């Protein structure tokens, strides 16, 4: 799998890789989960840490990279090859579906994630179209 080129996500990802698990690292206090996809043009198998949206066994991925409303690689990645690994902690979860939330399924964890990682809410002002929520299943 390869490596973010973004230098502090790639020092985050290699810090899990040393672990062995997600405890500990930490974007603004809040815990994050390390997802494995797979490149829509190139086949190759990419770390992509997000932030940790759980329920019931079910995750969700958010594409929104801060402050830039393009939308990330990984959101093409997924919905070309929805088949994704997850990492909560030290537990890996292979061959995980990924499929694109709307209407009130996208809103019911869209709130999940506000209530996860509350920046959610600050990008979401910052772009006219709704962020993609991606559920994990």
């Amino acid at each position: 799998a390869e490596l973010s080129p973004t230098d502090w996500v790639r020092e985050q990802t290699e810090r899990i890789l040393e672990q062995g698990t997600t405890d500990g690292v930490h974007v603004l206090d809040r815990p994050i989960v390390l997802f494995t996809t797979t490149g829509a043009k190139s086949g190759k198998k990419r770390y992509v840490p997000l932030m940790r949206v759980e329920e019931n066994g079910k995750y969700a991925m958010v594409a929104s990279k801060g402050g830039d409303p393009k939308h990330p690689s990984w959101y093409f990645n997924v919905k070309a090859n929805p088949t994704v690994s997850v990492q909560d902690g030290d537990k890996v979860l292979p061959d995980r579906t990924a499929r694109e939330l709307e209407g009130e399924e996208r809103e019911h964890w869209w709130k999940l994630a506000v209530e996860a990682y509350p920046p959610y809410a600050e990008y979401q002002t910052k772009t006219d179209r709704l962020i993609p929520v991606f559920i994990v299943e």
